[PDB]
């Protein structure tokens, strides 16, 4: 069914899936081998793909997650689409393959020994790779720990974009419901006025980094989702995380303004990150 | 709520409502006045705004329809978006005057009397207009002569844009299920398949060109659209219209091949209508 | 396509289709005339069918209001479900005639000349009927002026079921994005939180007492849909119409209670308001 | 947010949670005691709840089986709804415990040794569960050897009701989409005619059967779901597993037939399968 594309296709037989690398939510991930880089040799990646009870659904999101990797393009602090298999046979998406994991249990971990430096490295990255991402007018909504891989040598990457929109054109004014993103990592206006935007984003990168400071700590702590509906119209936001300057705090505290043009844009955070890790 | 934009701001003490041109599914059109275009003078434009029982789906389609305009570009064969006023106030959408009306309620009138070599001329214009589209990564997925209008001098015009999508990144391979769009209009694997594409819109306007060549006749007579769905799968398709050339009938029932692959182009219809009426 | 129904299936020989009462969101209906009452004599009914631009939720909508008049049952204050034609050829749904026509356009005629003791009574009718439905665990949805018939005699009674709802086992908590719904006669929750209830319908009823006692006024004079959404949140209502007694702006007011359990049930609106009409 | 059911609360102080069973789709399962039965003992129970993760389609979806567990009933071969905790707190759902898993696991296992006379009987009792379901008109639309628990003493107990519909007045013909279902186990009216009925359900009864027939086999074996959507039209069907009667196979078939009338009713499966029980 799926249609051809010549510059990412890539031949079945150069490839050998191995070790299950975990499950999905709409598919699974699995270790594997590719011959073809421009040495063609065999380098290791991440083979993303369906399982037998995929849903068209399933199948939908591996598809756009797969075409939106594309119109992105390449960056350092994004996981890299490498290649793909679509032709007669099942969908295999072919990305780069993170040694660490993910974030939230890689910080989880080092609870050797981790510094503060670190932390702001990571955030700084993170900004980065989110700052081109905005510029390519993609929003991911699905930012959160899990979802950003680090690979050998601490390189923090962006990754799953099954759920990410592109806003070139077309914004998705009152049609985006977000019935299906994580209500902890979501701004007011994506909860209930049926938008996102770029600004929409920058909130949950304020959520991504009360996790970050907190090392792979949960958003809310002790506050169930189902009340947190009342609570964040209330004006209830998260206190400072004990490791974590008081330049930090104001800095998630602005992702956290209920007017959207009232926070920071992410040319700022990297402005705004880039000062403070010099100074540390 | 609405963001600004400042290349299509339009000031509305400018402009002056008049009489209205017709309901529609998402909204009203009115003739009015406005001064601007560069002369600075008042030209009669056509102004499409929301009802009082508007609802958030309503809303959504016209802000779409505006956005889409936007990225379309200019075009002789499609209706051009003038103007806009989104800043402070009712949303309005300010588009060209067609003086004639729409093709449909047009053809049913004269049946001074028109032409052939004029319906192959109709027919061209609009084969070029859906041209253009396509080349803009644009499926319009509601073309029928209700929605085409025409100006004062006969010039074929493509409009309604609520429904059409941006296909330059995303193509929402088993995403589109099509619930929206008229079933006498719709393509198999539009019906069926949770998939749009150009193909799609070929098999649509080849139920256009029934619609012209019959003068306004309704597609698939004294068939309700509630059998259609069965008839469509045994391969039945409608027959020629006794006013049509016999290399007329095969270019229908070639936009209606069941594999969209097997289809003319947009390009091909191009040409090859170019040939017949050269011929005419 | 549709099953099939024995105690609701009527002969289309048996019908005559007449003048179009007019056209609607997801069809139209025309005036009729039906030999199968017990009778078996010629009366008159209103016929709604499809169009031939109908789509599949045009076609859904309307099968929807078939089947939800069925477990409504029979009252007064509804417009009663009287027969169908399902089998083999266009659906058919046939409901009784209203000769006076729509309570909007109704009121705003009049304005022979009026009592407000009728205002007092057709609001009444209203409650009654509304009371009945949330008594057979239906949501309607849509309840506005456009949406009540008028019949001979003057019988007020609630129209158009093809977006109303079974709430018997199931509630839709938070599955309910109510896109569809006119936003002036929306409740908040059903607005913002992805629910809807009997509370949300009082709300909807509160706008209703507005249009009856404005003669037909269109809700938030001068405020666009646009702006509503920010409005609504600032606790923003309507004010007192001059022909309203200051009990009945209270009753509305009440309906408008941002919080669903402080608003009156519909068996509240009953017994206050039978108790105003009597010492009228 | 949840409203209250009195008839169904429970506690929290009389729950205590243990070992987590598995993850789910939109939320887990995890081991826990329960006093409160009648008794007043510890018996060990099962409780759904959400993670941190979770959307408001996961919150909306487990609600949904808490409400659709309530009118189904009491049945044997059916997990059945012990408790919930709503009022003040996360949400937590409890139903009964089934300590040998889910039935593909299970015979997976064990291929001590299991014999056919076993495999007809587990088959006889889903045919029973699923006639009772049908009778209380309910449609699962997710059934499959991983929704299917069994106990101690092997009792089988269909599950996971969060995408079951409720049928009673409401059918939804042209709504359903239907592209959260495992496509290996649906019927071709599911995947491309918008609807879902009592018939849709024994066709993914037959898939249930072929599971059961090779042990916890995968359905469509090297046939991949990207290109199962045209195999299906073509008229493909899986073949007779080597370890099954000539009847069963008939069984299957027969589940499996493109019009829908033409299939079994779930009475039907009861009558044929326990004649063939008895002569085992
Ligand atoms: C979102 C989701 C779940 N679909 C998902 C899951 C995995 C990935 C992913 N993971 C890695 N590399 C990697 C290496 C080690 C471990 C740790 C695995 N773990 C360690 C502990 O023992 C059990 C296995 C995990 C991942 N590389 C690339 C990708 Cl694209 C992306 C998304
Ligand atoms: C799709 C829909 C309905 N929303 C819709 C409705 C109208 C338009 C539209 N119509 C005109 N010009 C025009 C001129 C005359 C008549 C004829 C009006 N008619 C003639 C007979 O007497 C009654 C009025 C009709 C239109 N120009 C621009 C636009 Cl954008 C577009 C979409
Ligand atoms: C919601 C919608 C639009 N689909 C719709 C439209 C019409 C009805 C409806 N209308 C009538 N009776 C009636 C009588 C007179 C007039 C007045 C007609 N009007 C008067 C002025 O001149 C033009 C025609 C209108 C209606 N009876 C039963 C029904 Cl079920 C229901 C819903
Ligand atoms: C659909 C889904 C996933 N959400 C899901 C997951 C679990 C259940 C469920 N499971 C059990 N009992 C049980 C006992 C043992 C094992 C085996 C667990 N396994 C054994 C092998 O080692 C690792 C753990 C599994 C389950 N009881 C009641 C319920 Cl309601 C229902 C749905």
């Amino acid at each position: 069914e799926l249609p051809e594309d010549p510059k990412w296709e890539f031949p079945r037989d150069k490839l050998t899936l191995g070790k299950p690398l975990g499950e999905g939510c709409f598919g699974q991930v699995v270790m594997a081998e590719a011959v073809g880089i421009k040495p063609k040799e065999a380098v290791t990646v991440a083979v993303k793909m369906l399982k037998d009870d995929a849903t068209e659904k399933d199948l939908s999101d591996l598809v756009s997650e797969m075409e939106m990797m594309k119109m992105i393009g390449k960056h350092k602090n994004i996981i890299n689409l490498l290649g793909a298999c679509t032709q007669d046979g099942p969908l295999y998406v072919i990305v780069e393959y993170a040694s660490k994991g993910n974030l939230r249990e890689y910080l989880r971990a080092r609870r050797e020994q981790m510094t503060f430096k670190d932390l702001v490295s990571c955030t700084y990255q993170l900004a980065r790779g989110m700052e081109y991402l905005a510029s390519q007018k993609c929003i991911h909504r699905d930012l959160a720990a899990r979802n950003v891989l680090v690979t050998e040598n601490n390189v923090m990457k962006i990754a799953d974009f099954g759920l990410a929109r592109d806003i070139n054109n077309i914004d998705y004014y009152k049609k985006t419901t977000n019935g299906r993103l994580p209500v902890k990592w979501m701004a007011p206006e994506a909860l209930f006025d049926r938008v996102y935007t770029h600004q929409s984003d920058v909130w949950s990168f304020g959520v991504l980094m009360w996790e970050i400071f907190t090392l792979g700590g949960s958003p809310y702590p002790g506050i169930p989702v189902e009340e947190l509906f009342k609570l964040l119209k209330e004006g209830h936001r998260m206190d400072k995380p004990a490791n974590c300057t008081n330049e930090l705090y104001m800095m998630m505290r602005d992702c956290w303004h209920a007017v959207p043009s009232q926070r920071p844009t992410f040319k700022q955070l990297v402005e705004d990150l880039d000062r403070i890790l010099t100074l540390t």
